């Protein structure tokens, strides 16, 4: 891999709804290869889709090689896709079983239902393995019921998916959630992690990356007014070595030696780079920086540079090449942006850490 600033993946179409494209996720396989994959704001009928682009020159170029379609519900697979290579086994799906999560939402946002679709080919084709959770309108106002953004992530033969979850409406405007399956297909009970005492808190977007000593790296945007009359999204993360107990965690707002606040929409990842403890890395949605920690979030973050724009849930891939020297930097552009368009940067964590 080589350094690589402001890639373009793929410029939408005038005829796009703005924002024509957003939410960027993306997964590298076993072999290197890399897979990108955003909402795509396609004018319907027909119903929208997830796209799947490929490089295989390690960010260089890009080609679609398949696009999941609400095969399911026929609505459109609408919001917050998550790509997933399955680290191990998990029932009756291998190894390399290639999973996407997303929700499902009909053209007048009125449902939301976080579907999970698989391939055994390395994103080549498709098929749908189960709902995972469903609510409500796909509007982020109090009082509605939607479920939101999905994480996943495997441990012990067991897949969990991290979300946001409006459901719990009397309590809370906002919580996050997860559920555990060991076959994709059935899910066990809906189990609160991140809960607060105060209605208006919107706590969400829930970021989960391993750490070297077993401990995992919870990360969300904490939505409050901290008791004044501003509302703001700081990241805040929380630790612990059981990756299905977040709930027993305090709260750890994240801070940054220059005195930047980075707001809205966190993603995390670590790499062996940089330390002896490596490096853990977290970007924000508001922010165009990078912020940094070399002890394994103790202390204050070191905010750097990064040539990659700013945008909304802007992705973090580190990639395995070289021990984990190349970290992909991927957005798919901003709130009701007018010109966005999906991009990617390489960055050589050798020389930027």
């Amino acid at each position: 891999p080589t350094s690589l600033t402001n890639v373009t993946i793929f410029s939408p179409p005038s005829d796009y709804i703005v924002p024509r494209t957003l939410y960027p996720r993306n997964e590298q396989l076993p072999n290197g290869d890399l897979l990108a994959t955003w909402e795509n704001y396609s004018p319907e009928p027909p119903a929208v889709y997830f796209p799947i682009y490929r490089s295989k020159d390690h960010g260089k170029t890009w080609n679609e090689i398949s696009r999941v379609h609400d095969t399911v519900n026929g609505y459109g697979l609408r919001y917050q896709p998550f790509l997933y290579s399955l680290p191990e086994r998990v029932g009756s799906f291998k190894k390399g079983t290639l999973l996407l999560a997303g929700s499902s939402i009909p053209t007048d946002l009125s449902s939301t239902d976080i579907v999970l679709y698989a391939s055994q080919d390395d994103g080549m084709t498709w098929d749908f393995v189960s709902h995972i959770a469903a609510g409500g309108e796909a509007r982020p106002n109090n009082g509605l019921t939607p479920v939101w953004e999905p994480f996943l992530l495997a441990n012990k033969g067991k897949l969990i998916c991290y979300y946001s979850d409006q459901r719990d409406n009397a309590t809370y405007g906002q919580t996050m959630v997860h559920q555990v399956t060991n076959d994709l297909k059935n899910w066990g009970p809906v189990v609160e992690d991140v809960t607060y005492p105060t209605y208006t808190d919107r706590p969400g977007m829930p970021v989960v990356t391993k750490l070297p000593n077993g401990q995992y790296f919870y990360v969300y945007e904490y939505g409050s007014f901290f008791g004044t009359e501003t509302y703001s999204f700081p990241l805040y993360y929380r630790l612990s070595s059981d990756p299905e107990n977040i709930a027993s965690a305090p709260g750890q707002r994240l801070v940054v030696s220059s005195g930047t606040q980075p707001t809205s929409s966190p993603y995390a990842v670590w790499t062996p780079y940089g330390g002896e403890n490596g490096t853990i890395i977290v970007s924000s949605g508001t922010q165009g920086t990078l912020f940094i920690n070399k002890a394994l979030g103790e202390g204050e973050w070191t905010e750097i540079p990064c040539p990659e724009e700013h945008g909304y849930t802007r992705a973090l891939r580190v990639l395995s090449e070289d021990g984990g020297r190349y970290l992909v930097v991927n957005s798919a552009g901003v709130l009701l942006g007018e010109n966005n368009r999906v991009s990617v940067s390489v960055m050589d964590l050798k020389e930027v850490l």
